[PDB]
DNA sequence: CAGTGATAGAGAC
DNA sequence: GTCTCTATCACTG
């Protein structure tokens, strides 16, 4: 809304996904995408990015509860 | 309105 | 038949 274009210099800096649900942040400031920002702070150790792609599934919605 | 943390399901081999 | 990764939801200021 307030912007004119989704574009953005916003680029995931530990895979490069410049395309996301949600951006995250990191202690140290870095940008990192819906992904990273979920793997890498649960598993805290590196892991081939080639698990990284270009395109996203969808999944499904419910409600928690109620 | 936006972002985070937590939990669960599905897909491929 | 089993395992792992990723997304979505609800809540708050
Ligand atoms: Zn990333």
């Amino acid at each position: 809304m307030k912007n004119g274009e989704q574009n953005g210099p916003t680029t995931c800096t530990n895979c490069f996904t410049q395309t996301t649900p949600v951006w995250r942040r990191n202690p140290e400031g870095q940008p990192l995408c819906n992904a990273c920002g979920l793997f890498l702070k649960l598993h805290g150790v590196v892991r081939p990015l080639s698990l990284k792609t270009d395109v996203i599934k969808k999944r499904n919605r419910n409600s928690a509860n109620s």
